[PDB]
């Protein structure tokens, strides 16, 4: 009984994926989210017959504080509730983006070195998440670190080729406008140069379906010669072309990455 463990709060967001409520748990007052899916919004399930959503989050909800960790769910009769941990202060990156603009080159190496930290973990848990991106990345303001949130695109890790993708088109690898078939690491790997381009310049690289395909990418803002590396190199045409996690933890704009703290210290705070 859901309806007696937690005290829901306000209306966090909602959207194309659910609609999200600010709550507490009554029994150390836990600050937590509550999230709502409607069953007849769902097209994947898992396992009890559960949404794909959920079987993703608990696979990857144990340890690591990379990801947002899914606490409890329940099922109702014509959806499901998600508890999920509630950082706070929190902000996710793109209001962080939209209101300081593009990131200093040290921020965005703490920010981008997180986000990979937290790929490797799903990966790592045989899972997907497909739809990296600003929205779906939060901040904790005060530690310095970020979680990833979202999994409702999701997937099971897999070596074959996937042939189905409802993420967002611009972080969309070409691959998949082409011939709507691509691979998991190395579409994760392309979403992850869009992510990163956009923290340096404070905006996506592609809007149209030809920029997309056409790989050729300006900078809009100055940004280092070895982070125009790395983002051309995660943008490569050619999925094989592409680094593996590994090489891009390894690039030369990788080293040095400033801790969690420090980097909440240096900018957030
Ligand atoms: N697990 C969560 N904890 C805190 N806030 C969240 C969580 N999931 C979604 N949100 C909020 O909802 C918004 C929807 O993208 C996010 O920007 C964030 O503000």
């Amino acid at each position: 009984p859901l309806e007696s463990q937690y005290q829901v709060g306000p209306l966090l967001g909602s959207g194309g994926f659910g609609s999200v409520y600010s709550g507490i748990r009554v029994s150390d007052n836990l600050p937590v989210a509550i999230k709502h899916v409607e069953k007849d919004r769902i097209s994947d399930w898992g396992e009890t017959r559960v949404p794909m959503e959920v079987v993703l989050l608990k696979k990857v909800s144990s340890g690591f504080s990379g990801v947002i960790r899914l606490l409890d769910w329940f099922e109702r009769p014509d959806s499901f509730v998600l508890i999920l941990e509630r950082p706070e202060p929190v902000q996710d990156l793109f209001d962080f983006i939209t209101e300081r603009g593009a990131l200093q080159e040290e921020l965005a190496r703490s920010f981008f070195w997180q986000v990979l930290e937290a790929v490797r973990h799903c990966h790592n848990c045989g899972v997907l998440h497909r739809d990296i991106k600003d929205e779906n990345i939060l901040i904790d303001l005060n530690r310095g670190e970020l979680k990833l949130i979202d999994f409702g695109s999701g997937a099971l890790l897999k070596d074959t080729v996937y042939t189905d993708f409802d993420g967002t088109r611009v972080y969309s690898p070409p691959e998949w406008i082409r011939y709507h078939r691509y691979h998991g690491r190395s579409a994760a790997v392309w979403s992850l140069g869009i992510l990163l381009y956009d923290m340096v310049c404070g905006d996506i690289p592609f809007e149209h379906d030809e920029e997309i395909i056409r790989g050729q990418v300006f900078f809009r803002q100055r940004v280092s010669s070895e982070c125009q590396h790395l983002i051309r190199w995660c943008l490569a045409l050619r999925p094989s072309d592409r680094p593996t996690f590994e090489e891009i933890q390894n690039h030369p704009w990788m080293q040095d990455v400033l801790l969690p703290q420090e980097t909440a210290e240096i900018h957030l705070h």
